């Protein structure tokens, strides 16, 4: 089952909602992640070029897919097939971002 | 500011999250809408053809936009500029639906 993260559009995209699969994949409870930027999932072996592409895509409210090395709460590394999309109203205003995580380590 | 509703993908798409704007527009607090299907927003003058188009789009996980008559908690009718899109993982699985509401009354 794939993880889902919903963030606010502005102010460095704090997490406002996660599904159960997010906790199964990452080992973090909703309480531990609400109000934080998702970058706590990253660690020393995370590819900086991948992080840079995410940073530019989110700043421009452009959809992006990346395979990124993340870390469970306990520090266990996993490969995250990550898809981020802006949520827009019909006037083009960005209301939120939605992220989908798949553990593709295996 | 535009409302947002997030639902589960299956089993009558219960609401799992709403933003602040949803409460401003509809008059409903999160606590009283979570676990409900968003159809409680509809009322006597809601166009049944519009509802049927939404039903078919959700069943097929197809994106759709409709201008639909909805009702605030206090019963005041408002025109909802509604856009629904599926949230998919890379293998095409539907993870959730996202709805965006604009009061265009
Ligand atoms: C909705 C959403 C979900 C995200 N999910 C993840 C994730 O699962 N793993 C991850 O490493 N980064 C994720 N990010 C990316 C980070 O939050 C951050 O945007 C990225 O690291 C680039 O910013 P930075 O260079 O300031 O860290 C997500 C971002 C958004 C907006
Ligand atoms: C994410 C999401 C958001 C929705 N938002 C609204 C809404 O704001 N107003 C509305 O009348 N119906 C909304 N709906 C549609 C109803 O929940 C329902 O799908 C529609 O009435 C058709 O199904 P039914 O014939 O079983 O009622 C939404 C559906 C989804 C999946």
């Amino acid at each position: 089952a794939s993880g889902m993260i919903v963030t606010d559009a502005g102010a460095d995209q704090p997490i406002v909602f996660v599904n159960r699969a997010f906790s199964t994949i990452t080992g973090y409870a909703p309480n531990e992640v609400l109000g934080r930027n998702a970058r706590f999932l990253q660690g020393p072996q995370t590819d900086p070029a991948t992080v840079a592409r995410l940073r530019e895509a989110i700043a421009a409210a452009r959809p992006i897919q990346e395979r990124i090395l993340n870390y469970r709460k306990d520090g266990q590394p996993f490969w995250n097939q990550l898809s981020i999309s802006p949520v827009r109203d019909e006037t083009g205003n960005v209301v939120a971002f939605v992220g989908v995580q798949t553990d593709v380590t295996a």
